[PDB]
């Protein structure tokens, strides 16, 4: 359990961001670590086998936007980048969960294109495969697993922002709606937390949120808990020692540098640290720290 390290990875602010830094939560402290070869926002990040993998996203520049199929891996051991096997399809504001040491890539945007589609990744081959498709078109999509199932909540499907909520079961490569959120919400934070999917923030439309409410697997029913200091959309999201971290975003005024934590006995939220710097869409991820 010791030695770890919450990662974050690209991100936005005026352009796609390449930057690598990890939060060590026992002391405080900011590593940067290795720049991505390619800078994204929009991405999503992992870990299996103790390698941390950055997902999909968009290279925003100066010079144009590029929608990322890409899978890359860091390996601590060594602060370096590696290129994987490339998904299916570009996939900008992707959602992605890691079933049994598979990671499965969800949903996402390619230009105007709102994808329903999933595949899956398999790190001792080195190779994706689509599966079933989402019942819904979405991209700004918070992706969660929960007791091997995965849970894909909210976003935008090119029309409408939604509250709908889905579930994919791997024995039948069958999706399943679930209860909708109470609240719409697209680049909300979605992850597992004991017996629950909570989804943190977001864009309903109209305005960001700093309401947060989680969905309890067994009795199918969404309750929130307490609100975030800040409203934030687009923001990074992790647990790590039984508590949820977010991380940047975007509260309507300002890219956020603030990281709050949920500790889920209190029901409170605290501030905890200040990335270097305010970001949105980054990837976040838990492993052990570096060399
Ligand atoms: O519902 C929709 O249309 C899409 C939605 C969105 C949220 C909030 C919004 C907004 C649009 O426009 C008003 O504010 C969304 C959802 C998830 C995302 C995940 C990653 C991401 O990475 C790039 C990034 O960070 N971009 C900045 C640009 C400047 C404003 C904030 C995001 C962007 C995302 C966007
Ligand atoms: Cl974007
Ligand atoms: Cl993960």
């Amino acid at each position: 359990k010791v030695g770890r390290l919450i990662y974050t990875a690209g991100g936005y602010f005026r352009q796609s961001l390449s930057y690598l830094e990890a939060y060590n939560p026992s002391n405080g402290s900011w590593l940067r670590l290795a720049d991505l070869q390619v800078p994204r926002s929009g991405l999503a990040g992992c870990v299996v086998g103790g390698l941390l993998y950055a997902v999909g996203g968009r290279n925003n520049s100066p010079d144009g936007n590029t929608d990322s199929s890409a899978l890359d891996c860091y390996n601590p051991m060594t602060n370096q980048w590696s290129p994987c096997a490339s998904m299916s399809v570009p996939r900008n504001r992707i959602g992605v969960g890691v079933i049994d040491g598979h990671i499965y890539a969800v949903g996402g945007s390619h230009g105007c294109i709102h994808h329903s589609s999933v595949e899956r990744y398999e790190p001792e081959r080195d190779e994706w495969h689509l599966v079933a498709p989402m019942l819904t078109r979405r991209i700004g999509v918070g992706v969660a697993v929960l007791n091997r199932l995965l849970y894909a909540v909210g976003g935008f499907d090119g029309t409408n922002r939604l509250n709908s909520a889905e579930c994919y079961y791997p024995e039948r490569n069958e999706w399943r709606m679930i209860t909708p959120m109470n609240t719409i919400r697209s680049g909300a934070g979605v992850c597992v937390l004991h017996n629950c999917i909570y989804a943190a923030g977001g864009y309903d439309g109209q305005d960001q949120l700093n309401s947060v409410e989680r969905y309890d697997v067994e009795t199918e029913t969404w309750t929130f808990v307490a609100p975030m200091r800040h409203h934030r959309s687009a923001l990074g999201i992790t647990v790590h020692q039984g508590k949820i971290y977010v991380l940047g975003g975007y509260d309507g005024h300002t890219f956020l540098d603030s990281v709050e934590c949920y500790d889920p006995d209190s029901d409170t939220w605290s501030e905890v640290t200040r990335m270097t710097s305010g970001r949105s869409g980054v990837g976040v991820a838990v492993t052990m720290e570096p060399c």
